Protein backbone atom coordinates (compact mmCIF):
# COMPACT_ATOMS: atom_id res chain seq x y z
CA UNK A 1 0.00 0.00 0.00
CA UNK A 2 2.44 2.53 1.10
CA UNK A 3 4.74 1.41 -2.45
CA UNK A 4 2.71 3.40 -4.20
CA UNK A 5 3.23 7.03 -2.33
CA UNK A 6 7.51 6.14 -3.51
CA UNK A 7 9.53 8.13 -5.56
CA UNK A 8 12.83 6.62 -5.18
CA UNK A 9 14.07 2.68 -5.24
CA UNK A 10 15.84 4.02 -1.96
CA UNK A 11 12.70 4.17 -0.42
CA UNK A 12 12.42 0.31 -0.29
CA UNK A 13 14.20 -2.91 1.29
CA UNK A 14 14.74 -6.33 0.52
CA UNK A 15 15.90 -10.12 1.33
CA UNK A 16 19.42 -10.86 -0.55
CA UNK A 17 19.90 -14.30 -1.78
CA UNK A 18 20.85 -15.36 1.99
CA UNK A 19 18.05 -14.01 3.77
CA UNK A 20 20.16 -10.48 4.90
CA UNK A 21 17.75 -7.78 4.81
CA UNK A 22 19.38 -4.98 2.44
CA UNK A 23 18.00 -1.62 2.84
CA UNK A 24 17.99 0.11 -0.99
CA UNK A 25 19.09 3.56 -0.14
CA UNK A 26 22.61 1.97 -0.01
CA UNK A 27 22.24 2.33 -3.61
CA UNK A 28 22.43 5.62 -2.89
CA UNK A 29 24.92 7.70 -5.33
CA UNK A 30 25.37 4.31 -7.94
CA UNK A 31 23.59 3.81 -11.08
CA UNK A 32 21.80 0.15 -10.90
CA UNK A 33 20.59 -2.70 -13.41
CA UNK A 34 18.04 -4.18 -11.72
CA UNK A 35 16.64 -7.40 -13.41
CA UNK A 36 14.37 -10.46 -12.85
CA UNK A 37 16.39 -13.55 -13.24
CA UNK A 38 15.90 -17.55 -13.86
CA UNK A 39 18.13 -20.43 -14.14
CA UNK A 40 15.82 -22.39 -16.88
CA UNK A 41 14.98 -20.43 -18.97
CA UNK A 42 16.45 -20.27 -23.25
CA UNK A 43 18.52 -16.88 -22.44
CA UNK A 44 19.89 -17.51 -19.29
CA UNK A 45 23.52 -18.07 -20.48
CA UNK A 46 23.50 -14.96 -22.49
CA UNK A 47 22.09 -12.65 -19.83
CA UNK A 48 24.48 -14.19 -17.14
CA UNK A 49 27.42 -13.98 -19.08
CA UNK A 50 26.60 -10.16 -19.94
CA UNK A 51 25.60 -8.50 -16.91
CA UNK A 52 28.85 -10.50 -15.37
CA UNK A 53 31.02 -8.45 -18.00
CA UNK A 54 28.81 -5.03 -17.46
CA UNK A 55 29.41 -5.70 -13.53
CA UNK A 56 33.45 -6.61 -14.21
CA UNK A 57 34.12 -3.29 -16.67
CA UNK A 58 32.21 -1.27 -15.02
CA UNK A 59 31.64 -1.83 -11.07
CA UNK A 60 34.28 0.82 -10.30
CA UNK A 61 32.32 3.32 -12.16
CA UNK A 62 29.49 3.01 -10.06
CA UNK A 63 27.91 0.32 -11.71
CA UNK A 64 25.43 -1.88 -9.20
CA UNK A 65 23.25 -4.94 -10.44
CA UNK A 66 20.39 -6.35 -8.65
CA UNK A 67 19.29 -9.59 -10.00
CA UNK A 68 15.78 -11.02 -8.48
CA UNK A 69 15.03 -14.96 -8.85
CA UNK A 70 11.61 -14.90 -10.32
CA UNK A 71 9.56 -18.25 -11.26
CA UNK A 72 6.49 -16.59 -12.92
CA UNK A 73 7.51 -17.44 -16.66
CA UNK A 74 7.26 -20.82 -18.08
CA UNK A 75 8.33 -21.73 -14.08
CA UNK A 76 11.85 -21.28 -15.22
CA UNK A 77 13.49 -20.45 -11.27
CA UNK A 78 12.04 -23.52 -9.66
CA UNK A 79 14.98 -23.96 -7.47
CA UNK A 80 15.60 -23.26 -4.03
CA UNK A 81 17.55 -19.74 -2.87
CA UNK A 82 20.53 -21.32 -1.75
CA UNK A 83 20.16 -23.65 -5.17
CA UNK A 84 20.03 -20.36 -7.42
CA UNK A 85 23.05 -18.53 -5.43
CA UNK A 86 25.23 -22.07 -6.51
CA UNK A 87 23.49 -21.75 -10.30
CA UNK A 88 24.64 -17.97 -10.18
CA UNK A 89 28.49 -18.79 -8.90
CA UNK A 90 28.78 -20.99 -11.84
CA UNK A 91 28.71 -17.63 -13.80
CA UNK A 92 31.02 -15.94 -11.72
CA UNK A 93 28.49 -13.56 -10.31
CA UNK A 94 29.68 -10.93 -7.60
CA UNK A 95 27.09 -8.62 -8.05
CA UNK A 96 24.10 -8.76 -5.95
CA UNK A 97 22.13 -11.42 -5.64
CA UNK A 98 18.54 -11.32 -4.63
CA UNK A 99 16.23 -13.57 -2.79
CA UNK A 100 13.09 -15.41 -4.80
CA UNK A 101 10.07 -12.60 -5.31
CA UNK A 102 7.02 -12.69 -7.60
CA UNK A 103 7.25 -9.71 -9.95
CA UNK A 104 3.67 -9.20 -11.29
CA UNK A 105 0.12 -9.33 -9.59
CA UNK A 106 -1.21 -8.98 -6.36
CA UNK A 107 2.37 -10.60 -4.58
CA UNK A 108 4.61 -8.77 -6.58
CA UNK A 109 7.32 -7.49 -4.19
CA UNK A 110 6.43 -3.44 -3.77
CA UNK A 111 9.87 -2.48 -5.36
CA UNK A 112 8.61 -4.32 -8.46
CA UNK A 113 5.08 -2.54 -8.23
CA UNK A 114 6.87 0.51 -8.27
CA UNK A 115 9.51 0.13 -11.42
CA UNK A 116 6.44 -0.49 -13.07
CA UNK A 117 4.25 2.21 -12.95
CA UNK A 118 7.07 4.64 -13.21
CA UNK A 119 6.30 6.99 -16.32
CA UNK A 120 3.26 -6.73 -16.64
CA UNK A 121 6.61 -7.88 -16.92
CA UNK A 122 6.56 -9.87 -19.72
CA UNK A 123 9.09 -12.73 -19.31
CA UNK A 124 12.08 -13.44 -17.95
CA UNK A 125 15.35 -11.26 -18.00
CA UNK A 126 13.43 -7.96 -18.11
CA UNK A 127 16.14 -4.84 -17.28
CA UNK A 128 15.67 -1.77 -15.97
CA UNK A 129 18.32 1.48 -15.44
CA UNK A 130 18.00 2.99 -12.37
CA UNK A 131 19.80 6.79 -11.79
CA UNK A 132 22.11 7.34 -8.79
CA UNK A 133 18.95 9.12 -6.97
CA UNK A 134 16.60 5.77 -7.50
CA UNK A 135 14.83 6.83 -10.33
CA UNK A 136 13.75 4.61 -13.31
CA UNK A 137 15.60 5.87 -16.36
CA UNK A 138 14.93 3.19 -18.33
CA UNK A 139 13.98 0.25 -19.27
CA UNK A 140 14.63 -3.42 -21.49
CA UNK A 141 12.59 -5.64 -22.45
CA UNK A 142 13.63 -10.00 -22.62
CA UNK A 143 14.89 -9.88 -26.05
CA UNK A 144 17.58 -6.55 -24.96
CA UNK A 145 20.53 -8.43 -24.26
CA UNK A 146 22.45 -6.45 -21.26
CA UNK A 147 24.98 -5.19 -23.78
CA UNK A 148 22.56 -2.94 -25.29
CA UNK A 149 22.74 -0.92 -22.08
CA UNK A 150 25.80 -0.29 -21.98
CA UNK A 151 25.79 2.47 -24.41
CA UNK A 152 23.27 4.16 -21.97
CA UNK A 153 25.16 3.95 -18.55
CA UNK A 154 28.14 6.51 -19.14
CA UNK A 155 25.45 9.47 -19.09
CA UNK A 156 23.94 8.71 -15.55
CA UNK A 157 27.87 7.72 -13.54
Amino acid sequence: DDWRCARSMHEFSAKDIDGHMVNLDKYRGFVCIVTNVASQCGKTEVNYTQLVDLHARYAECGLRILAFPCNQFGKQEPGSNEEIKEFAAGYNVKFDMFSKICVNGDDAHPLWKWMKIQPAIKWNFTKFLIDKNGCVVKHYGPMEEPLVIEKDLPHYF
